[PDB]
């Protein structure tokens, strides 16, 4: 289910991509007297993909990248 | 462990359950499918302001919206 292939930036050839976290919410389950969250349940919203080398970004990886099979 | 030392309580509600906003950070995709779906990811979330789960009393500091009770 892995190592089947790889996406590559259509502009620079990088195969390592980011995904912006747009927002979300944390359900704090435990905190300490000093005020630090120790246990939580996050529900992050994911956003546009980006290229680690050139920053080519879009909502869909397809526009910014191609699938190179191994 | 500090996991039962006590509880924070809203200075308006008395509620002990708080949220923390996610201002948003960056994720690091490590495995994506031919369909374009993320499998493995390393998220670097940036957290924001606490908000009471009832009041909505909110601040960047839990100490401004709540007080620490003590289980003793
Ligand atoms: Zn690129
Ligand atoms: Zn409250």
């Amino acid at each position: 289910h892995h190592h089947h292939a790889m996406w590559k930036c259509k502009k620079c050839g990088c195969d390592r991509f980011y995904q912006d976290i747009t927002g979300g919410i944390s359900e704090v389950l435990e905190m300490d007297k000093d005020g630090e969250v120790l246990d939580e349940i996050d529900d992050v919203e994911y956003g546009d993909f980006s290229c680690a080398k050139c920053d080519n970004s879009s909502s869909k990886i397809q526009e910014i990248a191609y699938w190179d099979e191994i």
